[PDB]
């Protein structure tokens, strides 16, 4: 074993590979819909840009999983980052439903991990996890399902004029 | 008796602890509107802040009714802070009607006041109310019958669309 | 159920309100604390202050927890907020244990909350309430304590010389 | 009749001359005060200072009536100004307890023009004497009780060190 290792159960550094593959995951679903909202006829690219920025955090976060494993003595193994479930949206409430199921999905394999660094006893890895993660992730969610109710307000997916909208207003102005 | 008080009658100073009572009610009204507003399933952030906004109005005017009473030498005496009426606001246009009714309320608490003040010939105390109160209230009341009159001619509460941009447009982009 | 609720049980929701009710309880209290070393016959600004601040910050943690109850898809419930338990506090040295009794009954209720959510196995609240929460508590406590300590030392209740004293040096020059 | 005169009734115009004449008195009284903390067997220089402030702001309110009178186009009669009623003052307790007799005698004088001018139904009268002074009147009446309450604490008359001490940090450091 490594030199540095001291507490850190096998288990959890199979836990924390996973993990690593799961945000990878998660940020290339972000970039697909990002993609897609830059399309010419899609065409909404203050919603693209949210993908964006959504799938880069998540990037950043499989990042910081690699550089714990090392910092633990763990060991990064790395597996196939899957492409996404779709090849196409839909529109802004379907891709905001979508992100939504992702971002509980994410939460689900943190709280598992969470649960797992408990029952290990390793309270370095629950403060890992909740000093990187749980207030964002569920920020994350609040705001997804606050823009979910926009879109439903606002007429979606019938009304574009709606869907319009809310690329103007909701989402932060880009690029 | 208070080695300060002069020209200041037990009436006056029993009506500025209701006063100050009623205050902090009108304060936790507009928390109330505000906490709604913030919700996942009704998600109007700048309305939800404006509330918030005149929750705080709401308890400085308390707090200056406390300084005042101590300043003449009356008494603070306290009551429970009662609830608001309802635990749910519908939405922006029945919140503004039931803001604009409160707003009457506290506008007439503080008429009687004044009226009350003028009886028992106390100059001190209408000039205060003069100076904090007639002005804002009038103004505050008039804006909200701004919004109200805007609110229906968007379509509401049918049209959430309308609603949608009330948030962007007429109230001050928040936080 | 609020499409954001995950991992949230309905008894840490309600606790979440008893909370936010007992913040609210608390500000008020400490609100009365103000207007009493206001008065013209106490006299003890810089010690009135103390107390102002006090109700502030507490009022902060009220509004956070409304926040944190929308984030994880919970419901407001607001309660009456009950009157302090007395009219009048008698003295700095008075003030001071009735304060100390309420923040260890704060500190109290933030501890039976993390319990609760330790047995819910709810990591985000957990991290919530030791992220906003304890360290401040603790350090409350702390002061007051040692202000407790410095007015018998002072000779409270009886040396009015020494109250005097402690207004000018122990707690921050004011307003 | 002055060309500029209107709605002003004679008994008001007098009351005005008498009440210039009791802001001068009240200036004597003050700067006697502020003589006596001077004296080298007295010699507590913060509160001489704080009487001289205060007589200062007296005279500036005589002149304040004199403009006044001379802008409804009454006619300024000066009549002597009496002598304080003390020549020495005893201690800081005396002569705050000298200063908030005072501080309500003009307060009442004030009160009594307001009625007056009530009466007479001059609108311009109210309004000069409820935007220079009873907001101002009150404060330093409540100033005066905060600090007679506080000389009490100190052991006042008879407790030199607590004498000492309130010049120090009961009123502003001076010259
Ligand atoms: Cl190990
Ligand atoms: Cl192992
Ligand atoms: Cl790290
Ligand atoms: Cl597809
Ligand atoms: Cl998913
Ligand atoms: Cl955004
Ligand atoms: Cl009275
Ligand atoms: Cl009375
Ligand atoms: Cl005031
Ligand atoms: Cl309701
Ligand atoms: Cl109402
Ligand atoms: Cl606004
Ligand atoms: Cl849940
Ligand atoms: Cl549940
Ligand atoms: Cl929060
Ligand atoms: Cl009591
Ligand atoms: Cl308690
Ligand atoms: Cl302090
Ligand atoms: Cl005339
Ligand atoms: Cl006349
Ligand atoms: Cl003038
Ligand atoms: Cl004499
Ligand atoms: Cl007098
Ligand atoms: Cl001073
Ligand atoms: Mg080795
Ligand atoms: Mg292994
Ligand atoms: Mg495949
Ligand atoms: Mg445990
Ligand atoms: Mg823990
Ligand atoms: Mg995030
Ligand atoms: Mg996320
Ligand atoms: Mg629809
Ligand atoms: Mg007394
Ligand atoms: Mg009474
Ligand atoms: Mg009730
Ligand atoms: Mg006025
Ligand atoms: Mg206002
Ligand atoms: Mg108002
Ligand atoms: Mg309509
Ligand atoms: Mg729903
Ligand atoms: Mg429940
Ligand atoms: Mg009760
Ligand atoms: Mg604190
Ligand atoms: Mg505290
Ligand atoms: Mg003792
Ligand atoms: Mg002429
Ligand atoms: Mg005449
Ligand atoms: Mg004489
Ligand atoms: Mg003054
Ligand atoms: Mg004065
Ligand atoms: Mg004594
Ligand atoms: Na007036």
């Amino acid at each position: 074993v490594s030199q540095v290792r001291q507490n850190y159960h096998s288990d959890c550094e199979a836990a924390v590979n996973r993990m690593l593959n799961l945000e990878l995951y998660a940020s290339y679903t972000y970039s697909s819909m990002y993609a897609f909202f830059d399309r010419d006829d899609v065409a909404l690219h203050n919603v693209a840009e949210f993908f964006k920025e959504h799938s880069h955090e998540e990037r950043e976060h499989a990042e910081k999983f690699m550089k714990y494993q090392n910092k633990r003595g763990g060991r990064v193994v790395l597996q196939d980052i899957k492409k996404p479930e779709r090849d196409e949206w839909g529109n802004t409430l379907e891709a905001m439903q979508a992100a939504l199921q992702l971002e509980k999905t994410v939460n689900q394999a943190l709280l598992d991990l969470h649960k797992l660094a408990t029952d290990k006893v390793d309270p370095h890895l629950c403060d890992f996890l909740e000093s990187e993660y749980p207030e964002e992730q569920v920020k994350d969610i609040k705001r997804i399902g606050d823009f979910i109710t926009n879109l439903k307000r606002l007429g979606l997916p019938e009304n574009g004029m709606g869907e319009y909208l809310f690329d103007k207003h909701s989402v932060k102005e880009s690029s």
